[PDB]
């Protein structure tokens, strides 16, 4: 069924060939320009360093998980011990990505690293507090306790990608060297493919002259689609590059058990529905971590949905108006938007077909979408 | 799996969608324009009750099979008679297309009825001298005839949509009249999303100083790509509305055993592969009555591919060059092309990959393939 997909590449060498062909050998006139990294040599970047930077507070959450395994202290205070070690997560690299200050997109991998590493820590915390509360209801405690094994554990956690750490992880062959290569063959051309289709089509489209969107909107609405048709093709790559291609081969490479990331976002019948489904990691690490406990007792899923969204919210945003330092909350209100958007089209979605639900999913996917917060981190 | 399908009609009222909007009510400015049939009131073209007056011609052959069935003349002159009955199958309806001439569209759609008629027909006379040699090695006959019954299986495999007849077909149930509508309802709304894509993209790209290519090609081939992704659209929409939905829907009212006429055309690793695959009844009909005879004896299949790719020319020659009255023989050399083609992309694919067979495959439909007959098709 892959040859529908595979043709929408097809049509984009076909659509302007000509500006595909004038170039001397990998991009030759566009290179080291978009989806950049500057000084590809040495390679050495004082936040690329700090990139490993945040890697001492999994060997903090391992000090104080040794001082509770070890009953130096009661569990209240390595409680407070996560917290204060997950709060420096926060608050260590904005000042990383502020004073000593480098650029955009490795200030934007960097609070994405950040915000990867903050689900992975507050997941690790709260599993290992689970499974204490599980084994100290008896008094079989843990022989045997490996601690090299453990912090090998832990630091395979930090690689994988998924956000639900145990200790126990189902694995598979690493055989295959051939297919690693040819998927990282297959990312880099979309790199490629994704800074050709950037400077090509929204890079002109963009740098004009450009109004803040009000209530009432005439004669500029289709503004909003078509500007964001590349976009729309942007973010499908993206998560092609992400989720399909790049979580693949770090779980090839780790030798993961499930490569199950992405799941059927495509046939959406209505967002609510959509965040349920387009990726799997982050979306168990909100139904185990924050709507869960909210649902165990005393607080209903009807503002359980706001507050897991809220946090969303500061992650976006803290993942985008941070290492540009403007302070926009566009990105925060314009998720914070989806948010009744969700309960809306589902008051649509319902007494209605799920095929038209799936065509004004995809029009609020265009328009009030993922593809905004793209439209709106190349407007800087 | 169908929401990335239904992503490319997004895109499409997405992209200009104010052309969309200008309209007052089922595209109230361009209506009877575009896949147009002038005088929709009365509807009584002397070309379209002429298209009932190929009927007479089954009629025909159910006579010549009672004269050979009732023993009337011997099986060599019933077969002359199918011969002449098959050829004034030809010569009629290109007459009815010359003299007391109609449009355009009238006389493509009667060529295609004719040619689709002319297949049921040579098919209905091998499956009858098969089922005829095949009853005449013993003395058991056919007791209890029915020859309304016959009539009726004969009339029936002629509004079916296949080309192999058999007495005894699948059937299915006809419960569901809201699907069925349904599935109008889309044809329609596609015939109108046609219309819509072919006036605003190859209508304004074709109406230029055009000329005839070469076999160097400088600064050229920019726009066989360029002209061809719209008209890729066009051929996939005709696609999904002729095999997907016109014959589902022709399945289901004559409650049809199997819906299998399309069947993963778009993963061919190369042409050849691709023709075997793109439908199954006309696939079926050349695996059933020109190769496989041709494989009988004394003939390999090293001729046999040319011989059934030659009368396919000659029924898209007669599809097409006929009711333009022009004998341009560009779709016929364009097909003809083709054959030579599905050696060379076997000798590439072969020492190669079925992933960049595929990329191949889809640049040589996009130039040297069947949007090119649209693209012809829309240039008189
Ligand atoms: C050192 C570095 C190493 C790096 C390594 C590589 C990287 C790591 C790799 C990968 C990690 C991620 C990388 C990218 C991260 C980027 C940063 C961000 O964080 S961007 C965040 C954007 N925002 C969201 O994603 C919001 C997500 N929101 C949601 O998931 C949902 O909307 C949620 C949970 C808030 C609400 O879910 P509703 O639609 O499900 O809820 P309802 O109405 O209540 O229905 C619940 C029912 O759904 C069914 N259901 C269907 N599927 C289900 C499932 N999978 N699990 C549970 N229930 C499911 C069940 O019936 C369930 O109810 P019953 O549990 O039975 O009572
Ligand atoms: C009153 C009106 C009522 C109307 C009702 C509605 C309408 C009716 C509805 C629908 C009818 C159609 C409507 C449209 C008609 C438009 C007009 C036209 O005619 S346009 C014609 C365009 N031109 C073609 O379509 C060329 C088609 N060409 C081919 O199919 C092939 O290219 C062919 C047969 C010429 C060559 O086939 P290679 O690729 O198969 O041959 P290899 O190299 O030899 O391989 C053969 C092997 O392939 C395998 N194979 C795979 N799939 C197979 C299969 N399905 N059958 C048999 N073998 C298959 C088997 O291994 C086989 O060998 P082993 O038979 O085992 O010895």
């Amino acid at each position: 069924h892959a040859g529908l997909f595979n043709l929408c590449v097809v049509v984009l060498i076909a659509v302007n060939s000509r500006l595909i062909i004038e170039n001397l050998m990998k991009y030759g006139w566009l290179i080291r320009t978009d989806f950049w990294f500057s000084s590809r040599s040495l390679r050495d970047w004082p936040l690329f360093m700090c990139c490993i930077s945040l890697s001492i507070f999994p060997l903090a959450a391992f000090t104080v998980e040794k001082l509770v395994l070890q009953k130096y202290i009661s569990e209240p205070v390595v409680i407070f011990l996560h917290i204060i070690i997950t709060m420096t997560e926060v608050l260590y690299p904005v000042y990383v990505t502020l004073r000593c200050d480098s650029a955009f997109l490795s200030g934007v991998t960097l609070m994405l690293l950040t915000c990867i590493v903050w689900l992975k820590l507050v997941s690790y915390a709260h599993t290992s507090y689970d499974i204490r509360s599980l084994a100290n209801a008896a008094d079989k405690a843990n022989p045997e306790v490996s601690y090299y094994v453990s912090l090998k554990s832990l630091a395979y956690f930090m690689v994988a990608p998924t956000l639900c750490y145990q200790p126990s992880y189902p694995r598979s062959a690493c055989i295959r060297k051939g297919w690693v290569a040819r998927q990282f063959a297959k990312l880099v051309i979309f790199t490629g493919f994704m800074g050709f289709i950037i400077e090509q089509y929204i890079n002109p489209i963009v740098r004009n002259s450009k109004h803040p969107l009000k209530g009432d909107l005439l004669y500029a609405i289709e503004r909003v689609l078509k500007l964001s048709v590349p976009n729309l093709y942007v973010w499908l790559c993206m998560f092609y590059c992400f989720f399909h291609l790049w979580l693949n081969i770090l779980a090839e490479l780790l030798c993961f058990g499930d490569r199950e990331f992405y799941k059927d976002w495509w046939n959406a019948k209505s967002v609510g529905d959509y965040w349920r489904m387009w990726n799997m990691p982050v979306h168990k690490w909100m139904v185990r971590h924050i709507y869960f406990p909210c649902l165990r007792s005393k607080i209903p899923k009807t503002l359980a949905i706001i507050i897991a969204f809220l946090v969303s919210a500061v992650f976006h945003e803290l993942c985008i108006a941070v290492p540009c330092r403007l302070f926009k909350l566009w990105a925060f209100l314009g998720i914070m938007f989806q948010v009744p958007l969700v309960f809306i089209t589902n008051y649509l979605q319902e007494r209605f077909g799920s095929t038209v639900g799936n065509m004004i999913f995809w029009f609020i996917f265009c328009i009030f979408g993922q593809p905004m917060c793209v439209l709106l981190y190349y407007h800087d």
